[PDB]
Protein backbone atom coordinates (compact mmCIF):
# COMPACT_ATOMS: atom_id res chain seq x y z
CA UNK A 1 0.00 0.00 0.00
CA UNK A 2 1.14 3.71 -0.81
CA UNK A 3 -1.47 5.70 -0.51
CA UNK A 4 -1.12 9.07 1.70
CA UNK A 5 -2.26 12.64 1.62
CA UNK A 6 0.34 14.39 -0.90
CA UNK A 7 -0.01 15.48 -4.53
CA UNK A 8 1.45 11.99 -5.49
CA UNK A 9 -0.73 9.88 -3.58
CA UNK A 10 -3.41 11.59 -2.07
CA UNK A 11 -7.27 11.08 -2.08
CA UNK A 12 -7.39 11.81 -6.14
CA UNK A 13 -5.41 8.86 -6.47
CA UNK A 14 -6.44 6.56 -4.08
CA UNK A 15 -9.45 5.17 -7.11
CA UNK A 16 -6.61 3.36 -8.81
CA UNK A 17 -5.83 0.83 -6.09
CA UNK A 18 -9.23 1.35 -4.33
CA UNK A 19 -11.88 1.85 -7.08
CA UNK A 20 -14.59 1.40 -4.39
CA UNK A 21 -13.31 5.00 -4.08
CA UNK A 22 -15.79 5.92 -6.92
CA UNK A 23 -18.76 4.28 -4.93
CA UNK A 24 -21.98 4.67 -3.73
CA UNK A 25 -21.65 4.89 -0.33
CA UNK A 26 -18.42 6.58 0.09
CA UNK A 27 -17.34 9.25 3.34
CA UNK A 28 -16.82 11.69 4.09
CA UNK A 29 -19.68 13.70 2.82
CA UNK A 30 -20.86 17.42 3.05
CA UNK A 31 -23.89 17.80 5.93
CA UNK A 32 -26.41 19.91 3.87
CA UNK A 33 -28.52 21.40 7.23
CA UNK A 34 -31.80 22.10 5.64
CA UNK A 35 -32.32 18.87 3.87
CA UNK A 36 -31.24 16.53 6.66
CA UNK A 37 -34.18 14.92 8.23
CA UNK A 38 -35.14 15.00 11.95
CA UNK A 39 -35.79 11.24 12.33
CA UNK A 40 -37.81 11.04 15.70
CA UNK A 41 -37.32 7.18 15.48
CA UNK A 42 -33.89 7.54 16.45
CA UNK A 43 -32.92 7.28 19.96
CA UNK A 44 -30.45 8.55 22.05
CA UNK A 45 -26.99 7.82 21.80
CA UNK A 46 -25.41 5.36 24.62
CA UNK A 47 -21.89 5.95 24.70
CA UNK A 48 -20.51 3.78 27.46
CA UNK A 49 -16.91 4.27 28.17
CA UNK A 50 -17.10 3.94 32.08
CA UNK A 51 -14.80 0.55 31.35
CA UNK A 52 -12.51 1.70 28.75
CA UNK A 53 -8.92 0.76 28.84
CA UNK A 54 -6.94 2.46 26.68
CA UNK A 55 -3.63 0.63 26.00
CA UNK A 56 -1.16 2.15 23.42
CA UNK A 57 -0.82 5.08 20.87
CA UNK A 58 0.45 4.64 17.31
CA UNK A 59 1.89 6.51 14.86
CA UNK A 60 1.13 4.63 11.81
CA UNK A 61 2.20 7.54 8.91
CA UNK A 62 -1.31 8.71 8.26
CA UNK A 63 -2.67 9.62 12.16
CA UNK A 64 -2.02 8.32 15.29
CA UNK A 65 -4.20 5.44 17.21
CA UNK A 66 -5.14 5.45 20.25
CA UNK A 67 -5.92 1.83 20.79
CA UNK A 68 -7.97 0.12 23.09
CA UNK A 69 -8.54 -3.23 24.56
CA UNK A 70 -11.35 -4.48 22.24
CA UNK A 71 -11.47 -8.01 23.52
CA UNK A 72 -14.20 -7.53 25.59
CA UNK A 73 -17.26 -5.25 25.75
CA UNK A 74 -15.77 -2.47 27.77
CA UNK A 75 -16.02 0.71 25.92
CA UNK A 76 -19.14 0.11 23.84
CA UNK A 77 -21.47 2.45 21.31
CA UNK A 78 -25.36 1.43 21.30
CA UNK A 79 -28.71 2.88 20.32
CA UNK A 80 -29.18 5.70 17.97
CA UNK A 81 -29.43 4.48 14.61
CA UNK A 82 -27.89 0.98 15.70
CA UNK A 83 -28.59 -2.74 16.55
CA UNK A 84 -26.33 -4.20 18.51
CA UNK A 85 -23.09 -3.34 20.49
CA UNK A 86 -19.80 -1.86 18.73
CA UNK A 87 -17.03 -2.43 20.54
CA UNK A 88 -14.31 0.84 20.28
CA UNK A 89 -10.92 -0.22 18.64
CA UNK A 90 -9.45 3.13 18.42
CA UNK A 91 -9.74 6.64 18.20
CA UNK A 92 -7.82 9.07 15.46
CA UNK A 93 -7.94 12.33 14.43
CA UNK A 94 -7.51 14.45 10.86
CA UNK A 95 -6.22 17.97 10.97
CA UNK A 96 -4.94 20.72 9.00
CA UNK A 97 -2.38 23.17 7.72
CA UNK A 98 -4.26 25.99 9.71
CA UNK A 99 -7.42 25.93 11.34
CA UNK A 100 -9.40 26.61 8.44
CA UNK A 101 -9.11 23.20 7.08
CA UNK A 102 -8.92 19.24 8.67
CA UNK A 103 -12.30 18.05 9.25
CA UNK A 104 -13.60 15.21 6.96
CA UNK A 105 -17.28 16.18 7.30
CA UNK A 106 -18.25 19.29 6.82
CA UNK A 107 -21.37 21.61 7.91
CA UNK A 108 -23.05 23.79 4.79
CA UNK A 109 -19.49 23.81 3.53
CA UNK A 110 -18.08 24.59 6.64
CA UNK A 111 -14.55 23.03 7.84
CA UNK A 112 -13.52 22.31 11.03
CA UNK A 113 -9.45 22.82 12.39
CA UNK A 114 -10.04 18.81 12.82
CA UNK A 115 -11.99 16.15 13.38
CA UNK A 116 -11.90 12.83 15.93
CA UNK A 117 -12.94 9.45 14.81
CA UNK A 118 -13.90 7.08 17.84
CA UNK A 119 -14.26 3.70 15.83
CA UNK A 120 -16.32 1.03 16.97
CA UNK A 121 -17.16 -2.53 15.22
CA UNK A 122 -20.49 -4.85 15.82
CA UNK A 123 -19.51 -7.61 18.00
CA UNK A 124 -21.86 -10.04 16.07
CA UNK A 125 -19.15 -10.59 14.06
CA UNK A 126 -16.27 -10.94 16.13
CA UNK A 127 -13.58 -9.09 14.60
CA UNK A 128 -12.82 -6.04 12.83
CA UNK A 129 -11.05 -7.46 10.14
CA UNK A 130 -14.67 -9.69 9.88
CA UNK A 131 -16.31 -6.36 10.73
CA UNK A 132 -15.40 -4.09 7.78
CA UNK A 133 -16.61 -6.59 5.09
CA UNK A 134 -20.26 -5.99 5.99
CA UNK A 135 -22.51 -2.90 5.63
CA UNK A 136 -23.68 -2.79 9.43
CA UNK A 137 -20.17 -3.74 10.46
CA UNK A 138 -18.71 -0.29 11.86
CA UNK A 139 -20.40 2.56 13.76
CA UNK A 140 -18.01 5.39 13.94
CA UNK A 141 -18.65 8.67 16.33
CA UNK A 142 -17.51 12.07 14.80
CA UNK A 143 -16.58 14.74 16.25
CA UNK A 144 -15.61 18.26 15.18
CA UNK A 145 -12.99 20.15 16.72
CA UNK A 146 -12.91 24.06 16.59
CA UNK A 147 -10.10 26.53 17.81
CA UNK A 148 -10.57 28.48 21.11
CA UNK A 149 -10.50 27.10 24.84
CA UNK A 150 -8.15 24.22 25.49
CA UNK A 151 -9.55 21.04 25.97
CA UNK A 152 -8.48 19.40 29.63
CA UNK A 153 -9.25 15.85 28.54
CA UNK A 154 -6.91 16.08 25.25
CA UNK A 155 -4.35 17.29 26.81
CA UNK A 156 -2.88 13.60 27.99
CA UNK A 157 -2.99 12.99 24.41
CA UNK A 158 -1.16 15.87 22.94
CA UNK A 159 1.56 16.01 25.85
CA UNK A 160 2.80 12.19 24.45
CA UNK A 161 3.28 13.20 20.76
CA UNK A 162 6.74 14.01 20.77
CA UNK A 163 7.66 10.46 21.49
CA UNK A 164 5.60 8.90 18.28
CA UNK A 165 7.03 11.54 16.31
CA UNK A 166 7.08 9.31 13.01
CA UNK A 167 6.16 6.39 11.21
CA UNK A 168 5.81 2.85 13.25
CA UNK A 169 6.51 4.53 16.42
CA UNK A 170 4.27 3.73 19.58
CA UNK A 171 3.90 4.76 23.46
CA UNK A 172 2.35 3.00 26.37
CA UNK A 173 -0.82 4.98 26.57
CA UNK A 174 -2.98 3.59 29.49
CA UNK A 175 -5.71 5.00 32.02
CA UNK A 176 -7.09 7.35 29.17
CA UNK A 177 -10.72 8.42 29.63
CA UNK A 178 -12.58 9.03 26.18
CA UNK A 179 -15.06 10.62 28.29
CA UNK A 180 -12.90 13.25 28.19
CA UNK A 181 -12.91 14.04 24.35
CA UNK A 182 -16.85 14.37 24.34
CA UNK A 183 -18.27 17.94 23.59
CA UNK A 184 -22.19 18.28 26.13
CA UNK A 185 -24.95 17.07 23.87
CA UNK A 186 -24.87 13.73 22.20
CA UNK A 187 -27.28 15.34 19.36
CA UNK A 188 -26.06 13.56 15.94
CA UNK A 189 -26.57 13.43 12.42
CA UNK A 190 -26.61 9.86 11.17
CA UNK A 191 -26.19 7.99 7.48
CA UNK A 192 -24.67 5.51 5.75
CA UNK A 193 -20.67 5.50 4.44
CA UNK A 194 -17.67 4.07 4.81
CA UNK A 195 -13.82 3.94 5.95
CA UNK A 196 -12.66 7.23 5.19
CA UNK A 197 -9.15 5.69 4.36
CA UNK A 198 -8.02 2.96 2.16
CA UNK A 199 -9.79 0.48 1.85
CA UNK A 200 -12.82 2.80 1.94
CA UNK A 201 -14.83 -0.20 2.75
CA UNK A 202 -18.20 1.01 2.13
CA UNK A 203 -18.86 -0.83 6.29
CA UNK A 204 -19.61 2.46 7.98
CA UNK A 205 -23.07 3.70 10.24
CA UNK A 206 -21.76 7.42 10.60
CA UNK A 207 -23.31 9.00 13.67
CA UNK A 208 -21.76 12.95 13.67
CA UNK A 209 -22.26 15.48 16.60
CA UNK A 210 -23.45 18.07 15.94
CA UNK A 211 -21.61 19.98 18.68
CA UNK A 212 -18.31 20.67 17.72
CA UNK A 213 -15.31 20.66 21.12
CA UNK A 214 -12.99 23.13 21.66
CA UNK A 215 -9.19 22.61 21.94
CA UNK A 216 -7.11 25.76 22.41
CA UNK A 217 -4.43 26.50 19.41
CA UNK A 218 -1.33 25.51 21.43
CA UNK A 219 -3.37 21.56 21.14
CA UNK A 220 -3.73 21.19 17.68
CA UNK A 221 -0.13 22.73 16.54
CA UNK A 222 1.63 20.05 18.67
CA UNK A 223 -0.83 17.06 16.13
CA UNK A 224 1.28 19.48 13.22
CA UNK A 225 4.50 19.06 14.48
CA UNK A 226 3.97 14.94 13.93
CA UNK A 227 5.82 13.64 10.91
CA UNK A 228 4.58 11.23 8.29
CA UNK A 229 7.57 10.03 7.47
CA UNK A 230 9.46 7.30 9.48
CA UNK A 231 12.84 8.09 11.63
CA UNK A 232 15.50 9.82 10.51
CA UNK A 233 13.83 10.28 6.84
CA UNK A 234 13.35 14.16 4.95
CA UNK A 235 10.85 15.48 7.61
CA UNK A 236 7.19 15.79 5.73
CA UNK A 237 4.91 17.46 8.59
CA UNK A 238 1.53 15.31 9.29
CA UNK A 239 -0.96 17.63 7.94
CA UNK A 240 -3.91 17.90 5.96
CA UNK A 241 -4.49 14.13 6.35
CA UNK A 242 -8.54 14.67 5.70
CA UNK A 243 -9.75 13.19 2.82
CA UNK A 244 -12.56 15.42 1.33
CA UNK A 245 -16.27 15.65 0.77
CA UNK A 246 -17.23 13.22 -1.10
CA UNK A 247 -20.95 12.70 -3.36
CA UNK A 248 -23.89 12.01 -1.32
CA UNK A 249 -25.49 10.27 -3.84
CA UNK A 250 -28.58 8.24 -2.91
CA UNK A 251 -28.18 8.96 0.46
CA UNK A 252 -30.66 10.18 3.48
CA UNK A 253 -29.01 12.48 5.91
CA UNK A 254 -30.91 12.18 9.28
CA UNK A 255 -30.62 14.34 12.51
CA UNK A 256 -31.27 13.21 15.85
CA UNK A 257 -33.08 16.38 16.96
CA UNK A 258 -35.55 18.76 15.99
O1 LIG B 1 1.39 14.30 -10.70
CL1 LIG B 1 -0.11 13.86 -10.40
O2 LIG B 1 -0.16 13.62 -8.85
O3 LIG B 1 -1.18 14.75 -11.10
O4 LIG B 1 -0.38 12.44 -11.13
O1 LIG C 1 -0.14 15.72 32.37
CL1 LIG C 1 -0.65 15.30 30.97
O2 LIG C 1 -1.49 16.40 30.28
O3 LIG C 1 0.47 14.82 29.98
O4 LIG C 1 -1.47 13.92 31.20
O1 LIG D 1 -12.46 6.68 10.77
CL1 LIG D 1 -12.92 5.65 9.78
O2 LIG D 1 -12.83 4.37 10.55
O3 LIG D 1 -14.40 5.69 9.37
O4 LIG D 1 -12.04 5.54 8.58
O1 LIG E 1 -10.37 7.86 8.83
ZN1 LIG F 1 -10.82 8.94 10.50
Amino acid sequence: HHWGYGGHNGPEHWHKDFPIAKGERQSPVDIDTHTAKYDPSLKPLSVSYDQATSLRILNNGHAFNVEFDDSQDKAVLKGGPLDGTYRLIQFHFHWGSLDGQGSEHTVDKKKYAAELHLVHWNTKYGDFGKAVQQPDGLAVLGIFLKVGSAKPGLQKVVDVLDSIKTKGKSADFTNFDPRGLLPESLDYWTYPGSLTTPPLLECVTWIVLKEPISVSSEQVLKFRKLNFNGEGEPEELMVDNWRPAQPLKNRQIKASFK
